[PDB]
C-alpha cells in the first residue's frame, strides 16, 4: 500500500484510470479534426487552429488526472487510446457538432466519476473534479452550441460562404 | 416641507418619481434582451454586450432622476420594476426595433414631463431634462434606428447570416 | 430541448430563476436605502455610497445566475422586481439592521437551492453556488453585523453624532 | 445704442445689473462669516476656508454678469455693496443656517430673472441663466442643507465638540 493513500478507494483509482484514458482520446479526436480543416480541398485555418488547440488542452486534462493518481497514491494504468470514429469530417459544422457530442460524452463521465466519489464519501476527489473538470466542461459545451447555432444561422453545411466567414470573424 | 425645496411644484416631484419607474423598466428591458442574445440557440455575443451596455445606462438615468429628486427636496416613492411584455425577442432585429419603440416611449414621457415643468414655471427642471436626457434620447433614438435599417437592407430576420454579420461589424 | 442542457433539472431552472428575481429585488432595496442617506435631511454620504456599491453588487449577482441559467440550456423568466418594504429607513442603524435581515433571508433561499441540486445530484450546480454565493453571503452577513454591532455601542440610533462618525470612519 | 445690442430688452439690463450687485453683496456675506470663524475665541479654521472659498466663488458669478452685461450691449451701473446684516453670527450651525437663508434669497432673485428674460422672450438670457446659474444654486443649497442636518443630528450649536469635529470631518 502507498505510503500516501487515504479515503481513496479502489473504485475511485478505476475510474481514474478510465477518466485518463478518455481525455487522451478526446485530445485524439481534436488532433484528427484538426488536421482534417488543414487538407488543400477544406483549407479551413482558422478551424484548424482552434481544434489544435482544443487538443492540446484535453492532453492538460489528462495530465492532471495521471497527477491526480499519483497524489492520492493510486497507480496509473494506461490503455490504448483509441483511433477517432471517422476519418473524413464533412464540414466545419459536422465537426462542431462531433464536437459537442464528444464533450457531452466526457461530461457525463465526470459525472459519474462525481457520482462515485460522493458514494466513496471522498470530498478531496468531488472538490478535485468541480475544481479542474466540471465547469470546464460546462463552458466548453456552451461554446461549441453557440458555434453549432452561428454555424446553422449562417447557412452552413451548404453555405461554403458561410464556414469560410465563420472561420474569419468568430475563430479568427 | 424640506429645508431645500424652492419652486418645486407637487406635480412636478410626482412626474419625477413616474419617470424614475420608466427609466428602472427600461433598463430591466435591455437587461432581458441581453441575455436573450446570450442563449446558446441565438448566441449573438455583441447584441448581447450592446444591449447590456444599454441596460447599465438606463440605471444611471434612473440614478440621476433619484439625485435631482433630492437635490430639489422632493421624496422618492418607488414602485414594482414591470417585467419586460417579452420572455423571447424572436431575432436581432426584432429586438432593436422593440428597443426603437422602448426609447421613443420614454422620449414621450420626458417631453411630458418638460411640458409640465415648463406649465410650473420651473427652469431648473427644464434645463435639467434638457441637458441630461433629451438629446441622449434623439442620439438613441436615431442610433437604433441606422440599426434598424441595416439589418432590413441586409436581409434580417431572414438571413441568419445577416444577423451574424451585422454582430461583428457593427456591433462589434 | 436545449442542445446543452444535460443533467439540469427542471426544479433546478426553476428555482434559479427565483433567485435571479430575488437578487434584483435585493439590488433595488439597497438602492432605495441609498438614496434615503442622500436626503437632505439625513445627509449621511458615506452610508448612500456603501449602500449604492451594495445596489451594484447584488446586480452582478443576478447577471452571473442569468448567465448561468443560459450555460446550462435552462431559459430565464423574470417576474417583477416588487419595490422595496420601506420608503423612509429611519436612521443608519436601522438600514444596517434592514440589510442585515435581507442578507440571511437571500442566505436562506441559496441553501435552499443548494439543498435542492444536492437532492438532483447537479454537482455543477451544487459547486456554482458555493464558489460563487455562500462565502459571499457569509462575509456580508458578518460585515453587517459588526456594522449593527458599532453603530449600537457607539449609542446609535438617539446619538446623531454616533452615526455622523461611523460614516466617517467605517465606511469613509 | 451700442452696436452689438440685439433682442436685449432694458429691463433685462436693469435686471442684471441688480443680480451684479446681490452677487457681490453675497461675497461680502461670505467674507464676513469666514473672518468671524478666524476670531480667537471662535477658531474653526475649516469654516473659515469653507466660507472664504464660497466668498471667492460669488465674485467670480459677479465678474460673469458683468461679462454678459457687456457682451449684450448693456451698460453696467453699480450700487452701494451694503454690509451684511451681522456682525456676530453666533456658531457655525447658524452661519451655515444664514447661508442657507442668503443662497436661497439669491435663487428667487434669478428665477425671477429668468421669468422676465422668459417673458421678454430672450433664449440667450434663459440659456445663461440656466447654464450657469440655477443649477450651481440648486448644488449649494442642498450642500448647505445638508450640513445644517449633520450639524443639528451632532447637537450642534451647544455641542462645542459637534462643530469642532464637523469642522474637521466635513469641511477639513
Ligand atoms: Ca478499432
Ligand atoms: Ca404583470
Ligand atoms: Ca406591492
Ligand atoms: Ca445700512
Ligand atoms: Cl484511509
Ligand atoms: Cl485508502
Ligand atoms: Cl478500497
Ligand atoms: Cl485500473
Ligand atoms: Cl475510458
Ligand atoms: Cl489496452
Ligand atoms: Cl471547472
Ligand atoms: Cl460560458
Ligand atoms: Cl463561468
Ligand atoms: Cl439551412
Ligand atoms: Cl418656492
Ligand atoms: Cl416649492
Ligand atoms: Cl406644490
Ligand atoms: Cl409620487
Ligand atoms: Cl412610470
Ligand atoms: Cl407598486
Ligand atoms: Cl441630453
Ligand atoms: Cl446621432
Ligand atoms: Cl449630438
Ligand atoms: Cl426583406
Ligand atoms: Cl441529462
Ligand atoms: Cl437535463
Ligand atoms: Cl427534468
Ligand atoms: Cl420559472
Ligand atoms: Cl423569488
Ligand atoms: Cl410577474
Ligand atoms: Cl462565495
Ligand atoms: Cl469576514
Ligand atoms: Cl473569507
Ligand atoms: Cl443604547
Ligand atoms: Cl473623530
Ligand atoms: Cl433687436
Ligand atoms: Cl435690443
Ligand atoms: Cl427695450
Ligand atoms: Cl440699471
Ligand atoms: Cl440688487
Ligand atoms: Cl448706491
Ligand atoms: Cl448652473
Ligand atoms: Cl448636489
Ligand atoms: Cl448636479
Ligand atoms: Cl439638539
Ligand atoms: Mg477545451
Ligand atoms: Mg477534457
Ligand atoms: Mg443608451
Ligand atoms: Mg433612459
Ligand atoms: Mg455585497
Ligand atoms: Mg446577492
Ligand atoms: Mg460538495
Ligand atoms: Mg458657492
Ligand atoms: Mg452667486
Ligand atoms: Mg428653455
Ligand atoms: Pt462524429
Ligand atoms: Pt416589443
Ligand atoms: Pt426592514
Ligand atoms: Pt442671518
Amino acid at each position: 500500500t502507498s505510503q500516501v493513500r487515504q479515503n481513496y478507494h479502489q473504485d475511485s483509482e478505476a475510474a481514474i484510470n478510465r477518466q485518463i484514458n478518455l481525455e487522451l482520446y478526446a485530445s485524439y479526436v481534436y488532433l484528427s479534426m484538426s488536421y482534417y480543416f488543414d487538407r488543400d480541398d477544406v483549407a479551413l485555418k482558422n478551424f484548424a487552429k482552434y481544434f489544435l488547440h482544443q487538443s492540446h488542452e484535453e492532453r492538460e486534462h489528462a495530465e492532471k488526472l495521471m497527477k491526480l493518481q499519483n497524489q492520492r497514491g493510486g497507480r496509473i494504468f494506461l490503455q490504448d487510446i483509441k483511433k477517432p470514429d471517422c476519418d473524413d469530417w464533412e464540414s466545419g459544422l459536422n465537426a462542431m457538432e462531433c464536437a459537442l457530442h464528444l464533450e457531452k460524452n466526457v461530461n457525463q463521465s465526470l459525472l459519474e466519476l462525481h457520482k462515485l466519489a460522493t458514494d466513496k464519501n471522498d470530498p478531496h476527489l468531488c472538490d478535485f473534479i468541480e475544481t479542474h473538470y466540471l465547469n470546464e466542461q460546462v463552458k466548453a459545451i456552451k461554446e461549441l452550441g453557440d458555434h453549432v447555432t452561428n454555424l446553422r444561422k449562417m447557412g452552413a453545411p451548404e453555405s461554403g460562404l458561410a464556414e469560410y466567414l465563420f472561420d474569419k470573424h468568430t475563430l479568427g
